[PDB]
DNA sequence: GGAAGCGAAAGTGTCGCAACCCGAGAGAGGAACGATCTCGGGTTGCGACACTTTCGCAACCCTTAATACGTTC
């Protein structure tokens, strides 16, 4: 109508799409929708930035598990949730993952269903209203400032049903799906990496059935919690084989075979007609696959391979190279780890788990962002539980910086108990989860201290509420006791103070900070006493 | 594992080094050795054990030396059979303890 | 007829387990090798169950109705 036309010309995406659907200037409205999704610019740092960003703005939990009512505001770039009670942190990530399932389902299939809240586990036990709500609000540029979704569930036998409200998420996912069907666009990545990602590697890997090559395999098991590192290996070996081969040579060879078979049938051998028809079908299929591949605007296998290899080597510090070797008629992925060539199953658990996360994420981003110069600059939301899992302090100081550098437009929502990780993050990104004895909390607060660039010892004490020195160790109290003894004897080393001094020296050593502090105490107190005597 | 196997059963077999994974990848001599020395009081100051493995496809195989472990485990087993004694605990807790 | 959300019904694919096979290896019998048994790795078939796809309940009442009270369709 005229009203929709005005709103669409004003930049409203839904109005533009509605006009597109009714008329199916049909071309004009399509172009407007496609430009809304695809337009962006390269910033001063050389990074592509979408004009219309996509991120989760807000989450509300009502009578969900231990929460009566909890409201969380999320940052566009990075949100880190901290606290002792890790089972509530995990509940938050589960709530978000279920919401994201509704986008994934509808990008894959018209009328697709995402996941539902459980009547048994998701409803708070003492809820007066006997229902649960998980409410989310997403942002997609200034044309769609608010995309609300609610997942609901009521208890059995309640007088009224509480139904989920999913239509805005479906409408948005439909835009992506339909526009993509006509003309390839870049698509958002959604992924959850739980503590389950730490699992052993099956060294024996499956033959290429051909499902791993399909673009929407990128959404397979994406919110399951573990990734699919097995799928990565299969896909990566596949990429290698295609790179060493040529595409269309099989078509040319098949074309030659069909031409030779056609000559035989023309020469009077009618018995081979059945075989000709089979081979013609194979040729047509090969061309169609080639054409579909050509139609899908997908990057060359060589380029795909390069992007992923670079990503892995950039983000994973111990890995300088990754490649596929053909030894003993079986394809093995090899890596250069700490300067030495090893198989994936020879990697340490820490290295493997982290490699698996990055590899899986990079694979999905390459598959979903074929039109970007750098596919890792695509949009999406990634959830990571316990990011420091298996990582040494040195890696903890690099992990967030590396991830954010490799995936600049992903919204990361992470959980940690590492002060070292927090030293690399701004206090605005930090949300503290201190629930009551009943497990219930109303808001999550930022710390008062700025964490980014601060000393780890300060973050331990000021943010994590832990002593920088172990209180259960007697030696931790010796300097304090020493000081008290010195103050009791008017600053002079008595027999008792000397004994303790010698104990400090013996235990911590001659060059210890503790002994220097003791020496300092002696010097200062002696001088103070001298002043007192003069007076 | 060699102690445990032989406490449980006479001539029980413990575990062995992997010929696929446990040999150093750039070892010129293509075999690996794990040599352990145990102590059991002043009467038995040294109980040496060696686990060995040669790389896959090597012409000449390197044998593990496990007899001292078996001998000691035999003492525990046989004496216990006649009259109950206290036995040593051996346990490994790896990262997989966390898995459901 | 069939919105929006939901779940029944029915078909398909996944995946982990059990049973099996194989070669390696320490070294019983008694005094020269190498019997028997277990480790470790791989393959294959099976079936329970997760995942996928289609159907169908019925909101709304279209710009467009009338107003003395009852009954029936």
């Amino acid at each position: 109508t005229k009203q929709y036309e005005r709103k669409a010309k004003g930049g409203n995406l839904l109005s533009a799409f509605e006009l597109y659907q009714r008329n199916s200037l049909v071309g004009e409205w399509f172009e407007m929708c496609r430009d809304y999704i695809q337009d962006g610019h390269v910033d001063e740092s050389g990074i592509f930035r979408p004009d219309n960003a996509f991120y989760l703005r807000r989450l509300t939990l009502k009578d969900f598990r231990r929460f009566s009512l909890l409201e969380i505001k999320l940052e566009e770039d990075l949100t880190v949730i901290i606290g002792n009670n890790g089972k509530g942190k995990t509940s938050i990530l589960y709530a978000i993952a279920k919401t994201l399932s509704w986008f994934v389902a509808n990008i894959l299939k018209e009328g697709g269903s995402g996941q539902r809240l459980s009547e048994m586990t998701d409803i708070k036990n003492d809820a007066e209203d006997r229902y649960s709500d998980v409410s989310s609000t997403f942002f997609f540029g200034k044309g769609l400032k608010s995309v609300p979704i609610r997942l609901s569930r009521s208890a059995l036998g309640t007088a009224e049903r509480r139904d989920s409200e999913v239509k805005p998420a479906k409408d948005l996912a439909d835009i992506w799906r339909v526009i993509n069907e006509v003309n390839t666009i870049n698509l958002p990545t959604f992924a959850l990496y739980n503590v389950e990602r730490s699992q052993p590697f099956n060294r024996n890997i499956k033959d290429n059935t051909g499902r791993r090559e399909e673009r929407f395999d990128a959404y397979s098991q994406t919110l399951g919690g573990a990734g699919r590192f097995d799928h990565f290996v299969e896909w990566y070996i596949y990429l290698h084989k295609r790179t060493v081969s040529d595409i269309s040579s099989s078509i040319k060879e098949l074309e030659q075979q069909v031409n030779d078979l056609q000559r035989t049938v023309d020469g009077g051998m009618v018995s081979v007609k059945s075989l000709l028809e089979q081979m013609k079908f194979k040729l047509s299929e090969a061309i169609e696959r080639n054409d579909a591949a050509v139609s899908s605007r997908v990057l060359t296998e060589s380029v795909q391979k390069s992007i992923v290899e670079k990503a892995i080597c950039s983000v994973v510090p111990s890995i300088s190279n990754i490649w596929v070797e053909m030894i003993t008629g079986s394809d093995l992925v090899k890596v250069t780890n700490d300067g030495h060539d090893v198989t994936i199953d020879q990697l340490s658990d820490g290295q493997r788990v982290f490699l698996s996360l990055v590899a899986d994420l990079a694979r999905r981003m390459v598959m979903l962002n074929p039109l970007l110069e750098n596919p890792l600059e695509g949009r999406g939301i990634v959830l990571i539980d316990e990011i420091e899992l298996h990582l040494h302090p040195k890696w903890q100081q690099e992990v967030i910086l590396n991830l954010r550098s490799a995936f600049p437009n992903i919204q990361f929502i992470i959980t940690t108990h590492s002060p070292i990780v927090l030293s690399t993050i701004e206090k605005r990104c930090i949300r503290e989860f201190e629930p009551n004895d009943d497990g219930d909390q109303s808001f999550l607060d930022s710390p008062d201290m700025q964490t980014k660039g601060s000393e780890n010892a300060q973050i331990l004490e000021q943010v994590m509420n832990v002593h920088s020195t172990p209180p259960g160790i007697a030696e931790s109290h010796w300097l304090g006791n020493f000081e008290l003894l010195l103050l009791d004897n008017s600053g002079e080393l008595d027999n008792h103070s000397q004994v303790l001094y010698d104990q400090i020296k013996a235990h911590f050593g001659i060059d210890s900070i503790e002994l220097k502090k003791a020496d300092s105490l002696i010097r200062i107190n002696k001088m103070k006493n001298k002043l007192n005597k003069i007076r």
